[PDB]
DNA sequence: CAACCGAATTCGGTTG
DNA sequence: CAACCGAATTCGGTTG
C-alpha cells in the first residue's frame, strides 16, 4: 500500500486548467485530485500512479508549467 | 513520510467537521480543505508525530458517517 | 498556459 | 452532527 505520487503546487486556477490537460491522456496516471489546499494562497494537485514506470513516463513526457512546483513522493 | 489520516464522507459533513477539529487543534499539524478524486469527500490531517495522531484519534469526535483512514504521505 | 465565463460547489460560521 | 445561510471559490470547457 505504498502508492507512487507527485504533488503539483501553484495557482489554483492554473492547477485546475492543468488537470484538464493531464486528463486528456489519463493513461499516464491513475487519478488526479480536485484542486485542494491546506487550511497557503497556493493550491495543490495530487497525482497517484500504478507504478514507478507509469510515474516515470509521466515525468518524462508531461509538460508542467514553470509556474507549477513538482514534488515527488508516496502515500498510503 | 508524515503520519496522516484521511477522513472520507459527505463533503459538507467534512467541512463542518474540520470547523470542529479546529477546537482541539493542539493534537494535529494541519488539516486540508475538502477535496476529492476526479459524491464523497476527503479531509487530510497530518501530524507532528505518531503518538500525536493516536492522542487525536482517542480524543477527537469523528462522525460515524465519516470513515477514518490511517496512513502516510509525500 | 491561464484569464475568463456562468454555474455548481465549498467556505466559515450559525442554528437547532 | 449537519442542514442552512450569505458569500467566496472552484469547476469543466473555451479561447487567444
Amino acid at each position: 500500500h505504498m502508492t507512487p505520487i507527485i504533488h503539483l503546487k501553484g495557482d489554483r486556477n492554473s492547477l485546475k486548467c492543468l488537470r484538464y490537460r493531464l486528463r486528456k491522456h489519463s493513461d499516464h496516471y491513475r487519478d488526479i485530485s480536485s484542486t485542494w489546499h491546506w487550511t497557503e494562497k497556493t493550491g495543490i494537485l495530487t497525482v497517484t500512479y500504478h507504478s514507478e514506470t507509469q510515474r516515470t513516463k509521466f515525468l518524462n513526457t508531461v509538460a508542467i508549467p514553470d509556474s507549477v512546483q513538482i514534488l515527488v513522493g508516496y502515500m498510503t
